[PDB]
């Protein structure tokens, strides 16, 4: 509807796939090569489906801070035979609160999903389905289940993945560029 909108759209349309687990269907964001993001709680195994095709995990590996507290971020690296447009020069390099976020989610149940979720805090500390959590964003969303791996953008920046919420408010892991390199 908005340049908000076209960014999210941009990043939707060549940057996400959709990845099945044990734990259910996730919006996955590919950020280059073979290597995308997801949450923690969806599980990677040693397979995972990607847009209803059998794949492989070359590597999977749950981040954690420097205080050996959960992010909540998988990267994996899948045996895709297709490499994903490299959009780490869109990640933020620090933490920081943004206005004008929209979450994009799209997976068999929410197909072509855009939510304009408005201000994002630098929320820091989360109990998060009982795991302490660092580095969450949040927005004032009530976001469903159904929405875990939506991408958080704003203009020109892809600043999280969401992971939570709590019915009135949503909450996302930060993507920094210092993961990907």
């Amino acid at each position: 509807m908005g340049p908000g909108f076209d960014f999210a759209q941009a990043i939707m349309k060549k940057n996400t796939v959709i990845a099945r687990t044990e734990k259910g269907e996730f919006t996955m964001l590919g950020v280059y090569d073979r290597v995308a993001v997801i949450p923690t709680h969806a599980s990677v195994g040693e397979i995972i489906y990607i847009n209803d095709v059998e794949t492989r995990v070359l590597d999977a590996c749950a981040l954690r801070d420097l205080t050996d507290t959960n992010l909540e971020i998988t990267i994996v690296k899948l045996d895709r035979n297709q490499k994903f447009r490299d959009i780490r020069h869109f990640l933020p390099r620090c933490e920081d609160d943004y206005n004008d976020a929209v979450l994009s989610v799209h997976t068999s149940k929410f197909p072509n999903m855009y939510i304009p979720v408005g201000q994002v805090t630098n929320y820091g500390f989360l109990n998060l389905g009982g795991t302490p959590t660092h580095r969450i964003l949040m927005y004032n969303f009530p976001t469903r289940a159904g929405q875990c791996g939506g991408v958080v953008t704003t203009t020109g920046k892809v600043i999280g993945i969401h992971v939570g919420g709590n019915g009135a408010q949503g909450f996302a892991a930060m993507l920094l560029h210092s993961y990907f390199t």
